[PDB]
């Protein structure tokens, strides 16, 4: 692939060079082999997390007694496990002969961490297995030791899909970059109130922006649409998870 | 173009390998060729729709009468068709020579069709000079012998644009890949009632989401904004393509 | 990387083939450079310009008597320079060896112009120290000296990051490719009057659309979602560029 043109960039002015940690540049090195590989596409939804917000909320007290916070990550974690098992061509990865999809019948979720160091991507296992406040404890604690250099490459294994949430930080949506040999990513920003037509007129409902970005060679437009779609529907009544 | 590194999925527990249709194959080479040779740049834009929409709803009644269903699709591709007239460079291929640019005299239009053996996306020739009913009709047959297998390679060519319509399952935009050699995919999602200032107050008009990924070799920034411009013109009047 | 195969587009139709001006092909080479190097993610961001706007308006008086016409384009200017200051990965590059990024002391923009030859993107050097009829006054140069052909290339060199306003034309938001060796570049669309949520009912305040591309190798998801908020924080009061 042709190369950048080297350029002198201290004709223009003075300029610093401070150096990347090995963690930049491994990622460096990850995120354009995806790039160059992976025909990305991205599927944009909105989910209304009224309720869902409520119940979070409400849930407070319980939370604090078990020690842990609940933010929308593991709500969001177990929905995406549900649905990594109705719908499993998002549970599965290219085979290096380009003819096979090798389907995992298991459910890893990785989710993005940003440190000083760089990105780190833990992983929590079988999250289809875990209860919403397991899965609050778990996430943070990964978290923590993403942040402290705590975390065994043990961690960073395995995963079937990655949620890259900015919601804390700000935007209304973006295009996140497949972690290949994953097929999709979904990237999460912030949450607005926003007005939503009730059939007679505009109802205040508080709207999650989800940007699910994919592999097109394994999944194609419909059914990406369709993966975001079940996914709002079960954001706004996840009592759907239980039937 | 590095590798991705073959990952033994098994450790993490059960897979199974499922095998891809020689189609899904096909495409998968498709896409990654496009994706690699195609700076692809997405313009999003809505059209207010609410009048078309009211438009198709009471053409109802002669729709039947002639037996073709008549959803948005035929308005779609009469809209397009009278802009790849008006602005020629989106109805045109960069010839091999990476010189010059073959403008097409012709209007034949692709429209993506989801089957499960993968993506097909049947042409329909000279959109420019069929009739709502008439594009209503063909289209509704190509995509039956499209998903009955019975669609022969010659109807799968010569296309110069491609519509690719998610409306129908959900989203609010994607960004879709262009099928090289053409240069411009139009992507359309699901529609909303949405609040629009009036200069005084917001109205509810219905809103089509539109999202046109265009070779950036070929179209610059404000070609591909004027295109999607026009085109929420056109379909907020569709009167428009009678002067 | 594999080649888009050739088709005779000649058996569909009559065909004509126009060339490309030089300007064009190195346009083409450039971009398709840049895809190819820089994996891309764009950040969608919308910031409240009502009382921005505001200013602009009553100040056409004072500009009108400096002879410049203010746009929005120098307050999108001083705003980035502003910002490219704070963040100071955005005002970088990655160095030839992949492992050092060259951190610019200096702040030089440039800005897209579609003329009929192709893309020109003349620089303003030194943003930061330049007035806002300063900088209206000098765009609008550089602009009549792109499109009249008599930019030299001089002034077409060492920006640390683009601004691509197609806001006058139209467009909810798009994707644009960064100009490497920059490793951002904030794309304006149109601005519309929006509902927005005051904690009690919705009150039209004008957005404008913000689409910042970025190199992921460089900068992360979280940096560039904060990158945005901030400059919807800077857009919304401009007089935070005071303190």
């Amino acid at each position: 692939i042709p190369p950048i043109p080297p350029v002198d960039f201290a004709k223009y002015g003075e300029i610093e060079e401070v150096p990347m940690t090995r963690l930049m540049q491994i990622g460096a090195t990850n995120l354009h082999r995806s790039w160059l590989n992976v025909p990305h596409v991205t599927q944009f939804e909105s989910a209304d997390i009224t309720e869902l917000e409520a119940f979070r909320v409400a849930q407070k007290a319980v939370a604090e007694k078990a020690g842990v916070k609940l933010t929308v990550l593991p709500l969001l974690l177990k929905a995406c496990a549900y649905l990594l098992k109705e719908l499993p061509d998002f549970n599965s990865s290219l085979a290096p002969s380009g003819q096979a999809l090798i389907r995992k019948k298991y459910v890893h979720i990785g989710f993005a961490v940003d440190t000083p160091d760089g990105l780190l991507v833990p992983v929590i296992r079988n999250v289809d297995q875990k209860s919403l406040l397991q899965l609050a404890a778990e996430a943070a604690e990964l978290a923590e030791k993403a942040r402290s250099k705590k975390l065994g490459a043990d961690a960073m294994q395995g995963a079937c899909f990655t949620i890259a949430s900015l919601g804390h930080i700000g935007g209304t949506a973006f295009t996140p970059i497949v972690n290949a040999p994953e097929v999709a990513i979904l990237g999460v920003s912030k949450a607005s109130m926003q007005p939503v037509w009730d059939g007679k007129a505009f109802q205040p409902r508080l709207m999650l922006p989800l940007s699910l970005s994919y592999d097109h060679r394994v999944i194609n437009g419909a059914a990406a649409a369709r993966f975001t779609k079940r996914l709002g529907d079960l954001l706004a009544d996840i009592r759907a998870i239980l039937l």
